[PDB]
């Protein structure tokens, strides 16, 4: 437990570094050091985070964190980590997703 975070966590780095730092610095919108994940779970409501930027599955989303900026949302989703939380999804799950043992 609250691993799974910082799962996501090196995942976005590395996309952030290799998508040209997409982002001077993610802009914390939660609580704790970064947590474009979380909102991010719900965003999966809608799939299409440019979908969801300007959508009811949103005001969930950006109030989840307490951001009310629908705007910044998709700027977590799309500008911190677009590919990753939509094409990082491959539905794995046939070869053990969690690496390490129980």
């Amino acid at each position: 437990n609250n691993k799974q975070y910082e799962l996501f966590m090196k995942s976005l780095i590395e996309n952030c570094k290799k998508r040209n730092m997409p982002l001077q610095s993610i802009p914390e919108i939660g609580n704790r050091k970064i947590n474009l994940f979380y909102l991010y779970m719900l965003v999966q409501k809608f799939g299409g985070a440019d979908q969801v930027t300007r959508t009811q599955q949103w005001s969930m989303v950006a109030q989840r964190l307490q951001i009310s900026d629908y705007q910044q949302l998709e700027s977590i989703y799309f500008r911190i980590l677009l590919p990753y939380e939509r094409h990082m999804i491959s539905q794995e799950g046939i070869k053990e997703t969690q690496a390490k043992r129980i």
